[PDB]
């Protein structure tokens, strides 16, 4: 909503660790070791967690919402991954305490 950082966020300075770990989630990643996920990347929380937050709070969200946005849809994916998408990107202000404020406290999803 806030250009301020919506303008800065999405000016050329997006995110990656933070929109792509969650694409490690399903079989868009390959796959070695054992771990949580991204096994071969598993330095994508405390990461992005900073990735996230670099931009300031006032990136944290609901900017992120952007990130969380093209997370995978890019055209016409309908209500499918969004859903999951943030239900995953909703533990990431969490356990990456990010967002003191409140900028997008979302989760009742």
């Amino acid at each position: 909503q806030p250009q301020k950082c919506q303008r800065e966020f999405q000016q050329e300075q997006h995110l990656r660790a933070c929109q792509q770990w969650i694409r490690q989630q399903l079989a868009g990643s390959p796959f070695s070791e054992n771990q949580w996920g991204p096994q071969q990347g598993p330095s994508l929380r405390e990461q992005c967690c900073n990735e996230l937050y670099q931009e300031d709070q006032v990136c944290v969200c609901p900017t992120l919402k952007q990130a969380a946005k093209s997370v995978r849809v890019q055209g016409q994916h309908g209500p499918f991954q969004s859903t999951r998408i943030y239900q995953i990107a909703k533990n990431l202000p969490n356990v990456c305490n990010m967002k003191q404020i409140g900028t997008c406290p979302f989760i009742a999803i």
